C-alpha cells in the first residue's frame, strides 16, 4: 500500500488522496503531529528536500505534490492515452492547481489581504476558470474533460468544485455542465465512497490546524 | 508542418524553461512578442488562451497555455522526460524541487522593496541547505554524467538553467558543490545548449526595471 506522510490536514496532500481514492487505490497515511516528527523524517533521508507531501509507493520516496499526481495518475490509467492528451489534460489541471493555489493559501495569508483575496478568488472562478471548464465540457458535449473517458481532470476539477462549493456556493450556478459533472464524478463508486463519512477526505482547514501548521513547519 | 511559436512578452519570466527545453532538444521555434496589453487583449479576444493568460505554446495544432503542459509535452516528445513512469517521477520530484527555487528567483524582482532583502537572504539560505545538497547528492549517489537514467533529460536542462540564475545571483553559491559544476560544465557544452548560450540565440536577458515595467503595464499588475 503507497502510505502518504503529511500532517492531518488537507494542505498540499489533499489531491493526492482524491486522486487514490477515485482510482481504487487503499493507502496508509502516516500523520506528522510535531516539528521533530518532521525533523525526524528530514533526518532518515526520506525527504530530498526537507519537505512534505511525500509518499511511500513502489519503493521511491516521491516528494513534490506533481511528482505524487503525475505518477499515480499514470500508472492508474488517468491521465489520457497519449501525449497530446495528456497535454490538454495538463493544460486544465494546471489552470485548476492555480486556482486550488489560491485557495489552498488563503488560510496563510496575512489576515489585511483576506478580503482583497477572497473578491478576486471569487473573480477569477466566475470569470477565468469556469467559463473556461464550462467552454470545454460544452465544445465536446461529453461526460469527461478528455477523451470522454474518465480522467485526473475529472478527479482534480470536481475537488476544486467542493471547495468553491465551500467558499461560496452560488459561484458554480450559472456554470451548469460544470454541475452536471460535479454530480457524475460525485457518483462514481469510489469518489462517492470517498465523499461519504469517515472516509480519510480530510476537513477544511480550521485555526488550530493552522496552528498545528506553523508548528510542524516553522512558520 | 510549423515551428512552435511561443507567445509571451519579450523576457525571462514564465517563458524562459521552455525556450532552453526547446532549445536542448534543438528544436526551431518561433516567437510572437506582445509590446502591451492591447496585444495580450488581442490573445484573449481571438480565443488564443484558455485561462486569459501566457505562456502559450502553439504547437501540434494546440494552443497549449500553462508552463507545466508546455514543458511536460515538449519533454516526452523529444524523449526528455525518462525511459517510463519510475523515471518521469525521478524526474518531476528533481524539476519540482527546481521550479519551487525558480519561482522564488523569478518573483523577487515583484517583492516589496522593504521584503526584497529578507527573501533574498532566504532564497540563499535555500539554496545552499537545501537545493544544492539535494542536487549534489543526487549526483553523488550515482557518478553519473545526469540526473536521470544516465541519459540526457529535462531534469539536466532545468537545472542546468537554474544554476546560471543561480550564477548571476552570487557566483559563490555553487562553489562548494564540484558535481553541479562539472553537470553545467557538461551540459553547457552539449551543442544543442551550448547553441543556447550563444549571443544572438533566442535565450534572454535577466530581467531590468524597464522589462518589469512592460511587465507591468501588459498584465495589469
Ligand atoms: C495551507 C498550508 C499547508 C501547510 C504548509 C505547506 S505544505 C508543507 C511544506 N511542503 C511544501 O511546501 C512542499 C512544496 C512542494 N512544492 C510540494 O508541492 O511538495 C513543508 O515541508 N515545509 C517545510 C519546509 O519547507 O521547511
Ligand atoms: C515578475 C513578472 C514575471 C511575469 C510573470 C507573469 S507571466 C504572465 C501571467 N501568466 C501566468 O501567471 C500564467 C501562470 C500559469 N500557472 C503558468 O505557469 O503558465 C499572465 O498572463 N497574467 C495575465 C493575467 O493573469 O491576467
Amino acid at each position: 500500500k503507497p502510505k502518504l506522510h503529511y500532517f492531518n490536514a488537507r494542505g498540499r496532500m489533499e489531491s493526492t488522496r482524491w486522486l487514490l481514492a477515485a482510482a481504487g487505490v487503499e493507502f496508509e497515511e502516516k500523520f506528522i503531529k510535531s516539528a521533530e516528527d518532521l525533523d525526524k523524517l528530514r533526518n532518515d533521508g526520506y525527504l530530498m528536500f526537507q519537505q512534505v507531501p511525500m509518499v511511500e509507493i513502489d519503493g521511491m520516496k516521491l516528494v513534490q505534490t506533481r511528482a505524487v499526481l503525475n505518477y499515480i495518475a499514470s500508472k492508474y490509467n488517468l491521465y489520457g492515452k497519449d501525449i497530446k492528451e495528456r497535454a490538454l489534460i495538463d493544460m486544465y489541471i494546471e489552470g485548476i492547481a492555480d486556482l486550488g493555489e489560491m485557495i489552498l493559501l488563503l488560510p496563510v495569508c496575512p489576515p489585511e489581504e483576506k478580503d482583497a483575496k477572497l473578491a478576486l478568488i471569487k473573480e477569477k472562478i466566475k470569470n477565468r476558470y469556469f467559463p473556461a471548464f464550462e467552454k470545454v465540457l460544452k465544445s465536446h458535449g461529453q461526460d469527461y474533460l478528455v477523451g470522454n473517458k474518465l480522467s485526473r481532470a475529472d478527479i482534480h476539477l470536481v475537488e476544486l468544485l467542493y471547495y468553491v462549493e465551500e467558499l461560496d456556493s452560488s459561484l458554480i450556478s450559472s456554470f451548469p455542465l460544470l454541475k452536471a459533472l460535479k454530480t457524475r464524478i460525485s457518483n462514481l463508486p469510489t469518489v462517492k465512497k470517498f465523499l461519504q463519512p469517515g472516509s480519510p477526505r480530510k476537513p477544511p482547514m480550521d485555526e488550530k490546524s493552522l496552528e498545528e501548521a506553523r508548528k510542524i513547519f516553522r512558520f
